[PDB]
C-alpha cells in the first residue's frame, strides 16, 4: 500500500536501507515483524527498508 | 527484553515518545504491529514509545 513519511529516516548509510524525508510518499510492499517495511520512492527507482513505525496512511 | 538503540531517534515531541541516541540501553516490555515498541532507558525514569526498527541486541 501507499504511505507517506512521518519522521525522517536518514539511515545508517546501509545500501539496504531507503532514506527517506518526513511527507515522502512510498509505495510499501512488505512489512516484517523486525519492525521494518520494504519500499520504493514511486518512480520505481530506489527500493529498501524503512521503519515501520515511521509510516503513515495516505 | 533489553535491546540497544541502533539509530538515533529524535522523535517529534511527542509526550508517547521515549527519544533515544544510538547505543542507549532500553527495556522493551511491548511490541505492537504498527512497528513501535514500549520501554524504558537503563537509567529508567520516563517509558515511551520508540520504533521497533532500532531494536537491536546489547
Amino acid at each position: 500500500p501507499m504511505f507517506e513519511a512521518a519522521y525522517d529516516f536518514p539511515g545508517s548509510g546501509s545500501p539496504s536501507e531507503l532514506p527517506l524525508k518526513k511527507g515522502d510518499v512510498i509505495y510499501i510492499t512488505r512489512e516484517e515483524p523486525s519492525g521494518w517495511s520494504l519500499g520504493k520512492l514511486l518512480d520505481g527507482s530506489k527500493e529498501g527498508w524503512v521503519p515501520t513505525a515511521y509510516m503513515k496512511p495516505h
